[PDB]
């Protein structure tokens, strides 16, 4: 039962969407990639994602976005997306994220966004465009990290968006990724480092004993 | 078996009193031996050593009051919320809205749910809260969706029982089974969490425009 458009969509799904480039979605960026990962562990990430939810890409982009047309741009949620409170206001904390900790992120290094190793991608709230590959190295734009100094963040829960329910937890950084890996704040991670279970689990925090 | 790391044998079950061999080393705090392969457990549980890279009376050791079968799990402090850099818990009242679905592992007694689909390892739950206690819902498995808005505490899990955490918790303030009582939660068949687009989100508005 599970295809990329809902069935709803055809017979023209792309019907309304000015072709642009044939490496995504009805030719729109926008869109995210045709293809998507096929191996562990990034397709454990996709497996729960509907990309566009129950609607067809033009509903999707005037729903989410200034315009269908090739002009139009995401409208991000207030607040750096975290989840609201009954007063409006966003729910997060500064925190101190430990030496050992793995981190992970569909972007580029000059944002400030993170989830923990392993978080859905329908935790996230993102767009299909995080999906587009811009260095072959990097698949899909897929980064891991590991923490290698403490250092503090804002975290807190994601609110939902872009048809997605969010509900992961974001570290929102004072300091780009690239800094804080040049800072040595972070290291890049290679597949080797998160292809097995025994990695994603947790051997920096204490026990209470 | 696998069940174990590498380094535990001979005899990973070192330490440990055998009881029932349904569970790992024959110790229900150590959970099934036996985990789920179908959608969307094997999706939830494909990150998860129960273990980390721990042994088993490692584990118990570390994590719970004693390793001979009366021990039991200690649990974080305050309610498992993730602790800013001032010690105080990461979270805020929120509402819960129509539409949205939840799950959990335990008893319809207890009161801390997630949002569908989340991660084991983010929930920072003992292997134990995979064990199945009726046959309805195995490893004590429930997915719910909201029928009346209503408000929980909303916030970031904090690491414990050797995973990562940092999920999100919805910390009820009447348990699971008086929500469903009281027509703010029903209870949701395999049918209407087993297809992608049951993931996604259709009551989150769009911005306004
Ligand atoms: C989230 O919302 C919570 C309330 O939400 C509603 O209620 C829940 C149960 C759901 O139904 C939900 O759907 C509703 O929307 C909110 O809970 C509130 O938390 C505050 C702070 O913890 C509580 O205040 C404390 O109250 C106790 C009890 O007071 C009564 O008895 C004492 C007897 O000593 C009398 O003196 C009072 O007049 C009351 O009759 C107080 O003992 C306590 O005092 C102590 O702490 C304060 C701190 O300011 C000091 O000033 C004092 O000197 C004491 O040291 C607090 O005043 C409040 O009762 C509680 N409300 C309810 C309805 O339970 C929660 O704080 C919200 N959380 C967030 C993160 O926003
Ligand atoms: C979280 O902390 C910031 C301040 O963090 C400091 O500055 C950052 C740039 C980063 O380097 C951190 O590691 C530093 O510890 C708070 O922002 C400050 O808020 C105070 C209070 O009003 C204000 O006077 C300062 O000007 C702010 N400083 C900056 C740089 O913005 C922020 O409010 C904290 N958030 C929460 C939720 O506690
Ligand atoms: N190598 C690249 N080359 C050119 N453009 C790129 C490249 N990589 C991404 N883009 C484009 O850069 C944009 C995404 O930047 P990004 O750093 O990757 O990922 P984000 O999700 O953190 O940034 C989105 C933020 O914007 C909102 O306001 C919120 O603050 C969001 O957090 C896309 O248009 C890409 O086409
Ligand atoms: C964005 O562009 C709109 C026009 O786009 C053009 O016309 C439509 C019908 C499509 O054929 C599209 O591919 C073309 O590029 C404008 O009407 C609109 O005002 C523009 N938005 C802004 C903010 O300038
Ligand atoms: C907890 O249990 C400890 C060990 O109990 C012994 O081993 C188990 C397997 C049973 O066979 C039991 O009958 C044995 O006595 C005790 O040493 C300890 O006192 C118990 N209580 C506490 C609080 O630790
Ligand atoms: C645009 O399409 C061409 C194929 O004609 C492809 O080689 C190129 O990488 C595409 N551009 C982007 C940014 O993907
Ligand atoms: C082990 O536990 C399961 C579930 O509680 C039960 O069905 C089974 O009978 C138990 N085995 C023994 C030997 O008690
Ligand atoms: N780019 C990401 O992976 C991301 C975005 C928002 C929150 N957490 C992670």
């Amino acid at each position: 039962e599970d295809s990329l458009f809902p069935a709803r969509c055809w017979p023209d799904p792309c019907a309304g969407i000015t072709f642009q480039n044939d490496t995504y979605v009805c030719g729109d960026p926008r869109l995210g990639p045709v293809v998507l990962p096929q191996k562990f562990p990034l397709n454990n990430e996709l497996r729960t994602y509907a990309r566009f939810g129950a609607l067809c890409p033009a509903e999707f982009l005037d729903k989410w976005a200034t315009d269908v047309a090739p002009n139009g741009t995401y409208i991000y949620p207030p607040a750096n997306g975290f989840a609201l409170d009954t007063e409006e206001q966003p729910i997060l904390g500064n925190a101190t994220l430990p030496v050992g900790m793995k981190l992970d992120r569909f972007g580029s290094e000059y944002g400030t966004f993170l989830a923990p190793l392993g978080a859905p991608y329908i935790e996230r709230s993102l767009p299909p465009s995080n999906l587009n590959t811009f260095d072959g190295m990097y698949p899909y734009n897929y980064h891991v990290y590991q923490v290698t100094k403490e250092f503090v963040v804002g975290l807190g829960p994601i609110a939902p968006w872009f048809e997605q329910p969010g509900m992961g937890t974001q570290f929102v950084t004072y300091t780009n990724v690239l800094g804080l890996i040049d800072d040595g704040y972070l290291r890049r991670l290679d597949e080797s480092e998160y292809d097995e279970k025994v990695e994603y689990s947790n051997p920096y925090t204490p026990g209470p004993n």
